[PDB]
Order: C-alpha cells, then structure tokens, then sequence
C-alpha cells in the first residue's frame, strides 16, 4: 500500500549523460552508440540567445570545439550536425552502456522521469508530465541543459525530452531527442509566455483511483455525472476536457475499484465545487494530476 | 528554478539488488562486497508471521535453502547468519558492481531515497523521510521488503533503511543495515499502532527558504515570533518543537534569502493559524516537510 510520485530507476540514464562544453558554455549531452546529443544554445555566449543566428554561429565551430567527457575520459568529436534544435556529435567510441532505447514525442499529459544532470553527472531524479501548455515543472539550475526526461518500458528507455529553457514564470520548455520544442518554444532569450496550465483531468481520475485502492474513499459520493455534465465544471476550473478515449483508459482502474469512470468524475466534480474542506487524499491538499492511469496501474501493481 | 521532490540517481542501488527466495517467500537482498543482506521473515510462511520464533525456523533452513539470483545468475551461499532483524546471507562472489557505502542509522526527520524492487529488480525511485513515530509512508506491494533507503555523498551511499512491514494504517516500518528497526515495530503480524505523525518543523522552515529562492514568496509576512512563542503554536498544531539546533541548521539559507529564521517561523505561525486559503505553495497546498535544510541547498545549489 501507499502511492508515492515514483520515477523510473535512473542508471540505464546514468551511463549515458556527459559533459559538453562549447566555448564557455557547459551544459549536459546524451550519448548513445557514436552519437553525443546536446541543446544547439550550447555554441552561444548569454549575449548570443537574446537573438541567435544557429546555421551562422554553427560556421564557427569545429569538431575540436566540442568538449566531450564522460566520466574524466575525453571522447573524440568526429563530426557534428544540427537537427532541428540539438546537435548530434559523432565520436569514435559507442557508449558501452548504450540501453535498448527509442526516441518518443510524447502528447502533454504524459509522464516522465528527468534526471537533473550537471556537468554530465546526476543530481537527482523525478518525475514529471508534459502540461497541456506544453511546458514542464521542472528542477533546472544553470548547467542542467541536455538533462533527458524518459520512460522506461522492462529493459528499453524512450527518450522524450530533453532540457533548454528556462520561461522567466520559472516553468520549463524543451526537444524531443530530434531536437523539435514541445510547444511553440523557441532556444531564443525573448518574450515567451506559458499559456494556460489546466488540470490533465484523465490523470487526476487516475490518481482518484489510486486513492481508493490504497483505502483513501472519503471523497466518494453518492452521484454520477455525464462527459457533457463533468466537461462543463471541467471548462470553468481550467481541467482538459474528458473524453471517451480518457473514459476507456480508465476502463481497467474502473474494473478493479468497481467504480464507474462516471461515478469518479462525480467525486472530482464534488471536490472541485466544494474544495478538500482541509482534508487530504493520498497525503495531497490539491488534485494531483501527473500520474497517468498506466502510471497507476504500473505502481498498484508493481511492474519492474 | 522550480523545486521538484528528487531522489538520489539509482543507478548504483540498482546494481546491488537480487533476489532471495526461502521455500514459497520471494523478496529482495543487497549484494555488498560477498555478503547479501535481506529480511530475516525471508523464512516465515504468511502463518509464521502471526509469532515466528525466528532462532527456531532458521534452524531448519541450511545455506542451499536461500536461493539468490542476480539478474538471471544464481549466487552460491557458503554460509548465513541473523543479525537482529535481518540476515546476512554470505556468497561465493563480491558484487563487482559494489559502491563504495555506509551503513547510518538516520534520526526522525531525516530524507532518503528508496529504490523500491520486486523479484531483486527495479520498479521505481522516491523520496521518503523517517516520520518522527519511527514510519515512513512509502510505496510498497508483496515481494517489495528489502528495499532499501540510502543517501549518497559524490560517490558514497550510505544505507539508512531496509523494508520489512506494513502496518494496518498503511504507513511503512523497517530496519537500518544492521537489522535494528527504525522505532518499537517488530517484524511480527500482531497490533502496532503508530505514534502522532508530527511534522519536522525544520523541514517545513527549510522548504519555504526553497519557496523564496524559487519566487514564492506571497506568505512572507511583517512578523518575527520567538522560538518559545513559535512552539507554543508548534505543540497545537502537532508540529515537532524547534530548537536552536535546528535554527543553526536553517543559518546558510537565512543567510542566502536574508530572512531571519525567526522571521521565517513567524511566517509558519500565520501560515498554521490562518490557512493557505487556496493559495499553493511551490505547487502544494500544504506545507511539505520531507526536504532537510540539507536536501534544499543541495538541489538548489545543484549538487552532483
Ligand atoms: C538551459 C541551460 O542550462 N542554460 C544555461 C544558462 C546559463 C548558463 N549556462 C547554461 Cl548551459
Ligand atoms: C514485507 C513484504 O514484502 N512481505 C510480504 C508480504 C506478503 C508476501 N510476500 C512478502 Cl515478501
């Protein structure tokens, strides 16, 4: 019992983070097979990324330019590219510790682990979503850029983010490993603002489910709802619109609990009209929205 | 910015994990150097576990009785020993993979990571604190005891904690590395009840310097209090009594933030008597108290 905010084990990560240094620039890279991917900001100087040139600052820059330690190691830049928003270093060895792994563009409400890496070594990890603005909550200090955010599936990590931007609102934008931003971020120091965080519905629902499992059930009440009756409370408390797909993903927590999906969102309708009234669900005064019902599902039932 | 719940990096925890089964119980050990280390009720049945005479049922278990199995390789046992609660299960091969570490018995208040495992492999990573009635409130099913709670200094884990109990409360009781519970919990299926779960009033103080440093600063307000007025509202809000002990510890981040300790205490007062009033702080609507003074200037700092 219990259900704590739980990431994934971090080694397969561990063994892939080095160190990239560009100029005076340090930042964190990813290295798997031959390959070293970074954030392309890692060519610019502070003055550069209030309006950066890429393809231009790039001309600058060699293979010897590119810093490359893992562990104390050195490793050899054979070649280098842009993709969109990374760089993918060639070196002439491949990561030994290379995982099985993807590279996954995940949709805002998904979850994932980030290891906070500095200097190519780790600090800590947790456990993240993609908001629906397409930012993330993170932990991100000055160095922690190339930080990866992943899922593990058994023995394969699906690489989904990694780290660039810091919003001056102190939320966090960044790549899929191609290099594309989540949202309409953009690598340039200028006016960008998050637009409206709401509440992953879906994923609260989840961790109702959670709660109930692991005996929190004060919050069950007497009612039931409709996707049109619950979207409507949903529209005024800024939550993502419920849909039927939402409904059939929670189908298995349903089945186990023998709660109806519709009946659960007649309890988060309750909670959002009339607040926790001091009260707290799974040791949380506010709706915890980034477990995902697979989340739910894979720490009820303890998947390794 | 941003200030997330963060476990240390798992990676070399992971690396020391197998599994121990004795007759029909499945649970996990830690390989360190040639010794495996896991719970002594390994030898209970379920009935067993209602008033197991542990010296009597070791008795009938011989060394070939504990099969420990590393990834998918079998370790030889050449020899086994109970040390209070746990045993020490002595193997023909030093894990290679062994960490430098340290055994620590923690104090009440005191955070660590726990790397929860099933069938001596991996499920996920979180962070937890030794609650001041000896629990912890963790994330764990069948199968999960000997999982194991550690700090890590650089390079150095320290171990504070393996799981051995569930309470009917839910909450989570176990043993430092030398088999010692944590609190006046047995490894028995009988009625322990938990103690007051008080909050670490430190831990709190330092998590709202964490809020200041991260530009949640709205519950800053015009007061100071002294530590015996503080702890007069302490004591009827169930909060651990603050010392000067605790002031000293919280003196780095008074000194970064430049807001007296005191101040700061004043701010909690309001904050216990008055209610968030809907507002949240670094994303929570109550006050978190599982981040040491140390945990919050190591991740705000960036520590690796
Ligand atoms: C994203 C990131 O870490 N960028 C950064 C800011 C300031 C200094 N160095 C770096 Cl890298
Ligand atoms: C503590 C723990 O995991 N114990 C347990 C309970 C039920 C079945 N197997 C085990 Cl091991």
């Amino acid at each position: 019992s219990g259900f704590r905010k739980m990431a994934f084990p971090s080694g397969k990560v561990e063994g892939c983070m080095v160190q990239v240094t560009c100029g005076t620039t340090t930042l964190n890279g990813l290295w798997l097979d031959d390959v070293v991917y970074c954030p392309r900001h890692v060519i610019c100087t502070s003055e550069d990324m209030l309006n950066p040139n890429y393809e231009d600052l790039l001309i600058r820059k060699s293979n010897h330019n590119f810093l490359v330690q893992a562990g104390n190691v050195q490793l050899r830049v054979i070649g280098h590219s842009m993709q969109n928003c990374v760089l993918k270093l060639k070196v002439d060895t491949a990561n030994p510790k290379t995982p099985k792994y993807k590279f996954v563009r995940i949709q805002p409400g998904q979850t994932f682990s980030v290891l906070a890496c500095y200097n190519g070594s780790p600090s800590g990890v947790y456990q993240c979503a993609m908001r629906p603005n397409f930012t993330i909550k993170g932990s991100f200090l000055n160095g922690s850029c190339g930080s990866v955010g992943f899922n593990i599936d058994y023995d394969c990590v699906s690489f989904c983010y990694m780290h660039h931007m810091e919003l001056p609102t102190g939320v966090h934008a960044g790549t899929d490993l191609e290099g594309n931003f989540y949202g309409p971020f953009v690598d340039r120091q200028t006016a960008q603002a998050a637009g409206t965080d709401t509440t992953i519905t879906v994923n609260v629902l989840a961790w109702l489910y959670a709660a109930v499992i692991n005996g929190d059930r004060w919050f069950l009440n007497r009612f039931t709802t409709t996707l049109n009756d619950f979207n409507l409370v949903a529209m005024k408390y800024n939550y993502e619109p419920l849909t039927q797909d939402h409904v059939d993903i929670l189908g298995p927590l349903s089945a186990q609990t023998g709660i109806a999906v519709l009946d659960m969102c007649a309890s988060l309708k309750e909670l959002l009209q009339n607040g926790m009234n001091g009260r707290t669900i799974l040791g949380s005064a506010l709706l915890e929205d980034e477990f995902t019902p697979f989340d739910v599902v894979r720490q009820c039932s303890g998947v390794t």
